[PDB]
């Protein structure tokens, strides 16, 4: 597989990259960056050499800048964490806009080298990966974003660790914004396939409080550790996985939806949607209870009200 | 880890042999047998390490007769697959007290030389959990048996692969009787987390037929291949594989219960349990369906009427 | 990946298809075979199918007849395993078959072929020669799973882990084999840099190894793990494109003094496109002596 | 496995915290730092769950202050990953004195709350590792250090892309110091077992550039990266995961040394080692060219004359 990730020298990508080169299915990666940046992603490229002796791997890093694109030819997807971080004032329609054109402009040039799928993830990921799509001209199959699978997950690990079982064992969902807006969908949350429902423990269970331990969980990373760069660069490596084998799996992700739920379209926001070799090949229609489907109409209807502001910008 | 398995000259017990040397995890394995079997042992053990040598891995094997069985010492599980396979005109309740001769004394010279789980395969396999639990006196959590969980793996697939997506990706269960009595948790189906209750091909799914061809899927092999060898042993990986790393997870076992659920008292019946280090650690208690609990009531029902006559023989 | 196992329904070949479909990349397995086996490959696909759930796994298994192979095309690899005789008997009959399954593998597509069968180096050769493919299309077995029966021996003799000895065994897969103690290492280390290589029974391991096969018919009635697990680490070579050092069967064009025109065990480069070199080596003079005795016999009955 | 790193906050430290806790040998990893770096490491776990969530691995990560050490105990090995970072104007003697404190007062802690293996990775890793042994009072096998080991890899890596090979391919070694008194064994070089002398690239093959290269790529990388953090961790993965599945694996770290070659003795260095359940069981005595042992000889003298300075600084 060839993966070429744009913003390698940010954290998340640079950890992106180390997981990615270390898997087997991964041959020849791609890091691209701004020119100021190349030397730093030709150190990162030496330690992850090194990091490929000690696992046992290999595989073919390149560097180069954000000019010559050629290199992105032939690459199976390419990860965009290129983005403008939120510093203090900047608000969300600020740093939307800002980071719009960064993420479009890149859309528009590997759009312009090579037919490929583009994994957004820079935030706002689901307005990014709107003006991905947007820009890139690509079909809705070729574009998608981390979204809130990165929420799901961090949900997913509190469920079970509260329960006494694997997380792993815990397989919830959280659709919507990457956001404030988002929904928690308590009702596609099992453990072990038993809907968590079915245990007496779910009475228990503070739902109110992991959902609120959830929602700031990003910001908490980055007051305490600076940003978070393992635990999403896992959450890219899944979905590229998912990709690279063909493994028809429901993940959620940031996809447009064109009707697929009640009254939601033309809109990439977080939803339910199968993976597989071909990227997005559908996005699965599931029945939400009726707090879900009002939240989740609710989150898409803000994500729409910052799509407008960037779709020509 | 340590792992002995009793009857390895067998065809289940000689595929599990080769997935578990393999795993890291696995650092002595003996494989124990009749004396006349001694010979096709030591001719696995060499085609065991050849093996080890193509996949980079290493373990010590050893092989030894069932009347020395001090090489068990200190093992962590032993897997019992030695037993009489079912023959024409050999009734269920014939099987049943034949092989719970065998399974009982296995598992009384297992507990008068250490005190370590017995991991039952042989049939009937809820039965003989049962027999193996009384003989060897160790705890409730010590003695399980493979009990549904291939019929619950076999119904997962067809599931999945009916869905159109990834094995994985299905988690449902199948509790009850290895056997006709088996009841099929639909309340406990799910796919990606999402109960499979609110998708739209549920109502289209044809469920009778499918869980016609789990009941059926044991004789199917038998008569085309000759006998299942490697799904079972991948399921006996499977479970040795949550022991060894504590993997607090919620499969279906061959367990005892003692009113976990209501009507279910005093059998080794198919349930949901908590295996981690300790062997089964817990009988999960869960919401049935009224049909899922009378015919699970019903199952417990017949297996303890096979229990009742071999306890004592 | 697309591989097809002609002659699944043996040892060999089905547990070989169960170690294949278990993995990742394997995406699409064809399971060949004579009709009158078209009932137990298919019981093989669903046994397989269940280990598929317990390892975590999915594939998409095919079973077709050997009168229907257009379900070969775009394979990546086929391993052909289907197989008081003398050696030349076995090897007349053997060769008729797979020269006629080389045959009709190159008239459906252009792919890699991977001898299993016995004599491996004389099949090698007749399934060369009835493909029409590239000499780095088809390649055999050869003598690696002897060359990994060797190693377990150093290792276990050397108290280390068997990944942590490479030694190497070229020549016939057979009597004529020539092991290259030149070419044993233990962690990168010549074996002759440690004082255990006086101590070695070099003379009783190589008896072992000489007669390990026939003693695993006479013990198991064959070997089937192994086997697959070579192949396995063949395939695995190809698909990720790991340009790796493997003793295989092959044919020589000169990459040896006094060997040429014929397929036998030899160090090769394998990679993406099959045997993509013949790796040229230095042999002391008992080992290049003992491998041109080896080449002349594998040519005899070639 | 319980392994507790001391140092988590920093950048080896956090990666390894990564690789370590994303296998399934992993149920317990505690992470160990100063008090004004609690913070952190709490964020990071936090990190390394969402990690282990989509690794689909789990396991337990502790967090506590360097004076709260009850926590250590039980555990399988101890990494020491804290330490002063070379500054300008501090030369090779005053960063040895100053680790030698820190790495000392975590060996002497960490044997007086249990009886556990310490990795240490602190540099100068040689003499850091021979304090560690000194303060702690394990037994010559407990004590041990990263070493050259990452230098031989890096070695192999050079090989390897060479001679047209995978890097798991080639097996060299460099033994000696982890710095200038490095020799590399071309005499243990080999390509799929075969000595790289049996090829015919020996004869074109760059060595000098390439041991040139090998011997300045840190310096490089703490230039280009501003340090290295994930190769470190990954050779941290490869020595602990031999400890923990008693992979008895000829590798090559830094250990004290009794005479198993000649003259050399009564020092931490990198050699060649039998690693497996009981940590360095064994210092293989191999046989080197005349250079090669010269340059051992060398070498142990060096890390003995920076051993002895700081041999008995508490
Ligand atoms: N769940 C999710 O979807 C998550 C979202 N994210 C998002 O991904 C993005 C990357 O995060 P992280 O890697 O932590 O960030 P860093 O700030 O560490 O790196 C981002 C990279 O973007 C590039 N960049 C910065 N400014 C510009 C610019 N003005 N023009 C072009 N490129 C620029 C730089 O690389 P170079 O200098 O080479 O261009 C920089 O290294 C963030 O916006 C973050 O919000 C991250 C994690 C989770
Ligand atoms: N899902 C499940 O729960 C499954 C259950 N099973 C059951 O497990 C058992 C083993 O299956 P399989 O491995 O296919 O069977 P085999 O008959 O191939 O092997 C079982 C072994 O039992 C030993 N054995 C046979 N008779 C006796 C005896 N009278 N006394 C002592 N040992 C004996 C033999 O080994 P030796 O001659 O060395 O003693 C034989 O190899 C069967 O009862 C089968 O029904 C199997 C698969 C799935
Ligand atoms: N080191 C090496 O290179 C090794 C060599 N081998 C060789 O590979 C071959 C396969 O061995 P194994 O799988 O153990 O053998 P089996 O005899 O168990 O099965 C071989 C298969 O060959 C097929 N077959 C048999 N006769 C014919 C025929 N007349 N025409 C077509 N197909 C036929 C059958 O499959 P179907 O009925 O589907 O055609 C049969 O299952 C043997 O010759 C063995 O010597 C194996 C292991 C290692
Ligand atoms: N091949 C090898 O053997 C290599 C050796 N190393 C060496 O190991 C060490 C780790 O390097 P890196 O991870 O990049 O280092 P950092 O400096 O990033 O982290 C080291 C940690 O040590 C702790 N620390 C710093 N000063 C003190 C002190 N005075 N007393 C106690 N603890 C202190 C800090 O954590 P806190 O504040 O929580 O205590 C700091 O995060 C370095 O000395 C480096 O030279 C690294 C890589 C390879
Ligand atoms: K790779
Ligand atoms: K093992
Ligand atoms: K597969
Ligand atoms: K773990």
């Amino acid at each position: 597989m060839k993966v070429t990730i744009i913003g390698a020298s940010g954290r998340v990508g640079s950890a992106t990259a180390l997981l990615l080169a270390k898997e087997s299915f991964m041959k020849d990666l791609v890091l691209i960056g701004r020119e100021h940046s190349i030397n730093k992603l030709k150190g990162l490229r030496m330690d992850i050499y090194d990091a490929l002796a000690g696992t046992g791997s290999d595989a073919n890093i390149y560097v180069e800048s954000d000019e010559n694109l050629r290199i992105i030819d032939e690459s199976d997807v390419v990860i965009i964490t290129s983005g403008v971080a939120r510093k203090e004032g900047m608000s969300r329609m600020d740093l939307a806009k800002t980071n719009a054109k960064i993420v479009g402009n890149y859309a528009k040039k590997i759009a312009e080298i090579c037919d490929t799928k583009i994994f957004v993830i820079t935030n706002p990921v689901d307005v990014m990966t709107y003006k991905a799509l947007v820009e890139s001209g690509f079909e809705k199959n070729q574009v998608f974003g981390l979204g809130t699978h990165l929420d799901s997950l961090r949900f997913k690990v509190a469920i079970a660790k509260f329960f006494g079982v694997h997380i792993d064992e815990v397989r919830t969902r959280i659709i919507g914004e990457h956001g404030d807006s988002m929904v928690p969908l308590l009702s596609a949350t099992s453990i072990g396939g038993i809907p968590i429902q079915r245990f007496e423990r779910f009475k228990e269970l503070p739902i109110d409080e992991i959902i609120e331990d959830v929602k700031g969980y990003g910001k908490q990373i980055i007051d305490l550790k600076g940003g978070s760069e393992f635990g999403p660069a896992a959450a890219i490596l899944n979905v590229v996985r998912c990709i690279v084998n063909n493994e028809k799996r429901l993940l959620t992700l940031s996809a447009y939806v064109d009707g697929e739920f009640d009254g939601i379209r033309g809109v990439c926001i977080g939803v339910p949607v199968k993976i597989g070799k071909d990227g997005i090949e559908e996005v699965v229609s599931i029945e939400l209870n009726k707090d879900e489907i009002i939240g989740f109409r609710k989150s898409a209807e803000i994500i729409k009200g910052y799509c407008e502001e960037v779709k020509n910008l």
